[PDB]
């Protein structure tokens, strides 16, 4: 019967029919209610970078790498090495990354909750991470989930031959699923689920570069594409075409693509040995038998010569437990023919070949070489050929470029190089790390601090509105899914940042002088002492605050934590900074969303981003309000009389019964505040303001801070959500 | 158009397919991350009890008395006086209440959330609190919605010449809507929302006393019964049977549930005058505009004259702002003839009457009688209508009935006596507030404290098992729904719980006098310190934690906090605690689920109303199993050679993949688990214990007791959930 509902109608825990089911186009606050500190088994307060540096890291891998030989009887090992498999888990964790929204990837280790742990193209890897469990009980709180299932990869790789440029640690663990990814809206999985992505388009190569943003794969379940070819359809040149499009939407080239795909394929083999009608559930639902297993495969002991994975049966090298060039070998010098797997799946069979390909539990028995649509995808375009064939003739570029495309796939969302732990991190600063040069000088202090924010507040051109907008437009590009943006650097001087219509260009280049200027007149006069940009432009927007709060009649201190520095544009890439340019911005009332978001989801989401609860996104809008931090300076949401003054006005006059709203726009975007009295039009809002009224649970917040009394509450308030936001991407600092 | 589905499909702020989408029947922990304190805009810190004591109370009950009758332009008052629509707001967020699962009621002030600001049968009581607000406004966080929504109905009564008992505030607010409440299953309101709850009959009749239990209204979307009679059959007679099953549900019996209905109406009016297509949707539903109202009434202004909220047009009394008998008078002398009101409901008229009713809005203008077919129900059952003759004759009884059970329907989940606030608190006391009486001598101290332990952990009958056995099986009675239950009061030595199979009657009972010999031993030979059962009962299972956390070689202070008292069985009803007797346990490992709820789904439901994070549920249970502390003293989940020592042995067993679990009973809740290497069966488990190494996110939580180094965290970590839900009940410690 009907999707996502379950046959047995549950009367506890939650069951029975709920809000989202009655109102299911209603705005849902879930998203900023994840990952709390009471949900943390560790404790809110564990701190995992302290933890890990404690860890014996040599240990760990010399571990791991034992392991990796260890035949566990209920899984037991390909060609006696597990190595294979281990690197597919790294891959697999890593390789649901999309950098536009900069989702997935391995940083959470979300491949151990729904929905990854039990995606059609996970298969089995649910035994990977039960293999490798020994050493996450041996080691403890030493080693996340995350690190760990990246790390054995890793390892698998160097106890295969193939050296890498080393490892960064860091990633903490999470403890729920993450429900605030967009993975797609179909509601089925490969070999279905992407209806929705391709807009009903079946035309296999001319679609290929088609498919929904920000989508990174091309069937929902799927970490990049169909290995049988689009939509099952057994053509290489249209695969590769999938290929360039879900690799480019996970940050990758072409070189890159080609390096991971023919560097990860020198290893292993994929398994379909039986019919799939042999499997039991996935894990999310299998029985408690299973015990957080899933596949159960009814063939044998339905493991061994028995593995059914993903339908195939290719052993792509006659050495896969050790790196090689065979792939490139046997890929470019075999003629392919097209045959089926045992499970009934398409796949290419060297015509006239050697039988030479090793068996992965009879040492006499042998086969033809074999490859994916996926893999002679590589040969059937023309960039990927030209870059295969220089590879077969010259390895060690291969070598080279696979050593770093890998690090790249383990580190893309992991932020900045302050966040990589561990002795093997390595030295060289790739431009996807969005690299920052060492410090300036010695660190400004308390006393330096206080000259420059009076400096900053007594500079023409610089008003708490425009500080407070700036500081916020600089603040709101963090992202914590890959720990990306923030005002760290500078970068709103910059390209593409500082040409954004929603930072103003033409307000901010004057604002950007003014702290220029600042920045001139402090620096070479105070000894050793200097100030950068990125400082200056968060230290302003907390003077204005402060400012601003004493003007609302409420002393309070607002922190400042000094130390940041200015990136370069050779350190500022156009291209990924672009993923980080916003439709619409709640904070500063710019722009709008469109049929499938609408603003007050685009912030949501946003919020979901900078890990605020809904009480934070609640009184920092309306404390941007009624700083009158708009982008273009206007009076959308700035519902007070005193623009400048830290004061809740905003949720007062917003709960005012006698202010009836109307929409004035078609779009329902724009929206009149009426006076009911005199009949005259007061105010003028937006779908991020209003929201804050309409919606139960937000308003019930809007209405604490609109209580007679609140001014200093607001206040305090505000300030803290201020300074949570200000600093998130503060991982030089500890502690 | 899907039911449960929007017709745009979101891609951002949690849009998108979800985990529950593809995995419905999979246990969710939803219902333990509710309420957490970073979602309260509050903080964690805020303390209600010390604001609303601070209060100016008799100035917020002037006011709500002078709000009354200071008509809105925007929601003209009827007859000038909103005396009737407050008094309706009070009783329909107490009026959800079911005894049974002690879910529903005005304690948590949720009418102001979805579902419940969205459901027919609360139409228009939106508009309600939106009146109200400027009191919350003006008094702030010193009055919770909760208090003021019940708070602003008993002042209109005291307005309208009712006095009350008096009242008790004490309601914290809540801050998001309560998705753990089953409300039932059907996926349509009223009129339709009831083939679920009956099993698909449509014999009015018949099926009256077969509503599918705990629900406690005939209709999804209902507070009770549906006022034009049982599936829109205006039959008087079929209504009673609902409305006495339904009240039942509620805990009233036909006395107290006459009382309301005759008492309620004696006020104001229903509101029909055009039909249901000129309104607009619900306020989860509705547009941004309308600012958290909803059911836009199109006709004129919508309101006044043309308010819709039922499609009834009943005004019951002749003087509908003053209390009178002329509810019973109308009823009981009037001949009643079947009409439509202008919105097309059935409704009752009176033939030949009076012609003295007045109209809301023109004093010139007069009406007939009229009552609603669950009105007439009242004359209709043999029970009810010698009820109502009494009280036709002698009003000064159902004054004193409806007074009783007013006070009851708005504090029946208040909780004891010890939470309520304010200066009219009523002085007697009611066997539904779960009465405790005054200590005996004098409290005793650390000294005395010590001596007990001592005394306890060296007396027949006593072990550390059966100390920490009996303690949970007291505290897990507790229910933060209706703050019903406990170990304050000892009532676990009281019928019915002394009897209950899950307490294992006869082990109950020699634990019991045991305690009892040494309470005998330290009263009359310590001057005059005396101490409780209560707190031995408690005392007995903190001391046997404590030292079986040292014979696990972990030192620690398990903390106790003394100061219970011994509930007399005179204050202790039988069928007020057959309501808490608990299907499944699964801290003790007692019972099993039904066709609605699995096992380990009641296990998960326990721990939410005991607010329960999954951790500590999760460590609760554990060592649980490691005290051997299970009902029966069995083996099942006891997976450890050390019983009685506070280890993670649970754990370590549990996810030991050279252990493999196999059903073992035909109902899905019994489990072997067998020795793979050796082949000998070593442990037996029930869904409860396995349900932790099965769920990906309790396992994920099991792991880290689970690993090496973790034995001194995981006392620390079952010690302070320990502490936490022996103590949930004092409120004493509080006030
Ligand atoms: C277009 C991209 C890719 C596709 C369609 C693809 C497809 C597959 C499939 C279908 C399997 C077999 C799973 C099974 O039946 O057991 C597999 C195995 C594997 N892939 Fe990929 N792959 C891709 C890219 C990569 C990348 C980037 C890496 C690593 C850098 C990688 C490394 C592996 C390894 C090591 C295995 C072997 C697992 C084992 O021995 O158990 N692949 N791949
Ligand atoms: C069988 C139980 C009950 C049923 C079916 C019922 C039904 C109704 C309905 C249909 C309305 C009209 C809503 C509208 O159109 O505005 C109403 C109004 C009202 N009821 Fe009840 N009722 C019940 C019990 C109670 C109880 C227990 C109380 C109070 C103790 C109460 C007090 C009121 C009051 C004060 C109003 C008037 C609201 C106003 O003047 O705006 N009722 N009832």
């Amino acid at each position: 019967t009907t999707f996502g509902r379950c046959a047995v109608k549950s009367n506890q825990a939650g069951g029975g029919t709920r809000s989202h089911d009655w109102w299911p186009c209603q705005l849902r606050l879930d998203v900023l209610r994840q990952f709390q500190p009471s949900q943390n088994p560790l404790g809110g307060d564990f701190d995992y970078a302290e933890a890990f540096q404690s860890l014996d890291y040599e240990a760990v891998k010399k571990d791991i790498a034992a392991l990796m030989t260890e035949s566990q009887d209920w899984w037991p090992a390909d060609f006696g090495n597990y190595g294979g498999l281990f690197v597919r888990m790294a891959w697999h964790s890593a390789g649901t990354y999309r950098a536009m929204d900069g989702r997935g990837g391995g940083g959470m280790g979300q491949q151990r909750f729904a929905p990854l742990n039990s995606w059609p193209d996970n298969q089995n890897l649910d035994k990977a991470r039960r293999l490798i469990w020994p050493i996450k009980q041996k080691y403890g709180n030493k080693i996340s989930w995350a690190d760990l299932m990246l790390l054995t990869g890793n390892v698998a790789l160097e106890n295969m031959g193939f050296k890498t440029l080393g490892f960064g640690g860091g990633r903490a663990d999470t403890w729920q699923s993450d429900e605030a990814v967009y993975w797609g809206a179909e509601t089925t999985f490969v070999p279905q689920g992407n209806d929705v992505r391709y807009n009903n388009s079946v035309d296999i190569n001319a679609r290929a570069d088609k498919l929904e943003k920000p989508l990174a794969a091309t069937h929902m379940g799927l970490i990049y594409v169909n290995p049988e070819g689009p939509n099952g359809t057994p053509d290489p040149a249209a695969s590769a075409k999938d290929i360039r499009e879900a690799f480019g939407r996970m940050g990758m080239n072409d070189t890159e693509t080609v390096a991971l795909i023919a560097g990860g394929h020198a290893f292993g083999k994929t398994h379909g040995a039986v019919k799939g009608s042999n499997i039991g559930p996935a894990p999310e639902a299998a029985d408690l038998g299973m015990q957080g297993l899933g596949w159960h495969n009814s063939v044998g002991d339905g493991n061994g010569p028995n593995q059914m994975t993903s339908g195939l049966e290719v052993i792509w090298t006659k050495t896969p437990t050790k790196w090689s060039n065979g792939y490139l070998e046997s890929l470019i010098n075999n003629n392919w023919t097209l045959v089926e797997s045992p499970a009934g799946a398409h796949q290419w069979e060297a015509v006239n070949g050697t039988v030479d390909y090793p068996d992965p539990f009879d040492k006499t028995k042998f086969r033809k070489a074999t490859m994916l649509t996926s893999d002679l995808a590589l040969i059937n375009d023309p960039e990927y050929l030209k870059i295969s064939q220089r590879w077969l003739e010259h390895p060690e570029e291969l070598a080279d470029a696979f050593a770093k495309a890998w690090f790249k796939l383990l580190h893309r969302d992991l932020g900045p190089t302050t966040r990589y732990l561990g002795p093997e991190v390595p030295k060289e600063s790739f431009i996807w790390q969005d690299p920052l040069p060492a410090r300036e000088g010695d660190l400004i202090d308390d006393a330096d601090v206080d000259k420059l924010k009076a400096a900053i507040l007594s500079t023409d051109g610089l008003d708490v509105s425009k500080l407070a907008s700036t500081a916020m437009a600089c603040a709101t590009t963090y992202r914590n899914s890959d720990k990306r943006g923030g005002c760290n650097g500078a970068r709103i001087a910059l390209e593409p940042q500082r040409n954004w219509v929603s930072n103003n260009p033409t307000q901010l280049s004057a604002v950007l002088d003014a702290l220029k200027k600042v920045q001139s007149d402090f620096n070479g006069s105070n000894g050793n002492k200097k100030v950068s940009l990125a400082d200056l432009i968060v230290l302003g927007g907390t003077a204005a605050v402060e400012k601003a709060a004493k003007d609302a009649g409420v002393d309070i201190k607002v922190p400042f934590s000094a130390g940041r520095v200015d990136a370069t544009q050779e350190q500022t890439d156009v291209t990924q900074f672009s993923y980080l340019e916003p439709q619409a911005d709640g904070f500063r009332n710019y722009g709008r969303g469109t049929a499938r978001a609408r603003t007050e989801e685009i912030m949501v989401d946003k919020a979901s981003q900078l890990t605020l609860t809904p009480p934070e996104l609640t009184v920092l809008v309306g404390g941007m309000r009624a700083l009158g931090a708009n982008y273009d300076g206007s009076d959308v949401g700035v519902f007070t009389a005193n623009k400048g003054k830290l004061t809740p006005d905003f949720f007062v006059n917003l709960v005012d019964m006698n202010i009836a709203w109307t929409a004035s726009g078609a779009d329902g975007e724009s929206w009149v505040g009426t006076d009911r009295k005199s009949r005259s039009e007061k105010y003028k809002g937006s779908r991020a303001d209003l929201v804050f009224g309409s919606h139960a649970e937000l308003r019930a917040i809007a209405e604490v801070y609109a209580e007679n009394g609140n001014q200093e509450k607001f206040v305090k308030d505000f300030v803290a959500a201020w300074t949570k936001v200000m600093n998130l991407d503060r991982f030089d600092l500890k502690v």
